[PDB]
């Protein structure tokens, strides 16, 4: 039924305001959730004071509405726990809604837009995840086509993401491998409902995503932990695109020798990014996914000399993976056995 406050002046407390949110996320990483919720709620209550107490609101910067938005969204993320402090009436989706609303308000406000855009595209994508769930379990929506439903939101998310991917928008603190997690929602959405989007479109977006993940980990000294979080994502992206081409390659309505040539380069982009991950984390169980790509590569390459070669590498990958104490699942064991025959 109350809230105490920690600040002193305006220009440097829109800055204070972010530190508070940032701390929310740092407390999250150490698994301390309640602390995070307390920081998140703090941030909200504090932005409220900042609101009432300023002389003109239209003065307040884009970067403020972003912080405020990004804090509201954090409640929907930790709603499981945070709901225990709220009236018996609020909901995860209402906060995603709030986050969207407050973010949008800053569109007019003056200031750098980088933070506010990320704040939007995040809230939007999060509304898409929830919307998809509602389509499946709410019966009001059981017959509204899920594309019809979530598209308007995907469209908006892409809209603010595109600017950020551009090299013109240079790096900023709040573009972190974590801040980008919602991008996972955009990926698996293009995955299900892809047979509805032009290959050019699919390519435009699935490159905006790739671009962003890498850019969040640009600074050469990003701790290796974070570099991993992002490279994994880029890998997941590259492989998913290669598996896209491989899927219609066997269908072959177009019968083009071209699109085997297209998928190939996507899988070397996966082998590349893999070695980057294997470098920041040399765990030997990873070898199985290097095997996985090799096999996917032999399954399309033209000439038998190369197929035979790719397989000989995936075979060695799994042998070594086991030679270092990984317990091979059945699939892998009856591959190693099958090749050496």
């Amino acid at each position: 039924h109350h809230h105490t406050m920690l600040v002193y002046t305006e220009e440097d407390n829109i800055s204070q305001l972010w530190g508070l949110y940032e701390m929310s996320r740092e407390k999250l990483e150490n698994d301390d959730i309640d602390a995070s919720v307390s920081l998140v709620f703090g941030t909200i209550h504090e932005a409220d004071r900042i609101l009432r107490n300023t002389e003109d609101i239209s003065t307040l910067p884009k970067d403020f509405h972003a912080a405020y938005s990004s804090a509201l969204l954090a409640v929907s993320e930790l709603f499981e726990i945070a709901q225990k402090r709220l009236k018996e009436t609020n909901t995860e989706e209402s906060y995603i809604d709030a986050a969207i609303e407050r973010a949008q308000l800053g569109l007019d406000a003056p200031g750098n837009e980088s933070r506010l855009f990320l704040a939007l595209a995040r809230a939007y994508l999060e509304k898409v995840r929830v919307l998809v769930w509602r389509h499946d379990n709410e019966e009001s929506l059981a017959n509204i086509p899920v594309t019809q439903l979530v598209n308007p939101y995907i469209e908006k998310a892409i809209q603010y993401l595109r600017p950020l991917a551009q090299d013109s928008t240079e790096y900023f603190d709040a573009l972190t491998p974590d801040s980008l997690r919602p991008l996972y929602i955009l990926s698996s959405y293009l995955f299900q409902f892809g047979d509805q989007f032009s290959e050019a479109f699919l390519l435009d977006v699935c490159s905006i995503i790739t671009a962003l993940w890498l850019k969040s980990v640009v600074d050469p000294n990003t701790p290796a932990y974070y570099k991993l979080i992002a490279q994994e994502a880029v890998l997941n992206n590259y492989t998913t695109f290669a598996e896209y081409y491989m899927d219609l390659l066997d269908n072959s309505e177009s019968n083009v020798d071209d699109l085997i040539n297209k998928a190939s380069s996507w899988l070397n982009n996966s082998v590349d990014t893999w070695n980057v991950i294997y470098t920041l984390d040399k765990s030997p169980e990873r070898l199985l996914k290097l095997a996985d790509i090799k096999m996917d590569l032999a399954q399309i390459v033209q000439d038998e000399a190369s197929q035979d070669n790719y397989l000989k590498e995936a075979c060695n990958a799994i042998k070594e993976a086991q030679g270092s104490g990984v317990e091979l699942s059945p699939d892998y064991v009856e591959f190693v056995e099958a090749y050496s025959a």
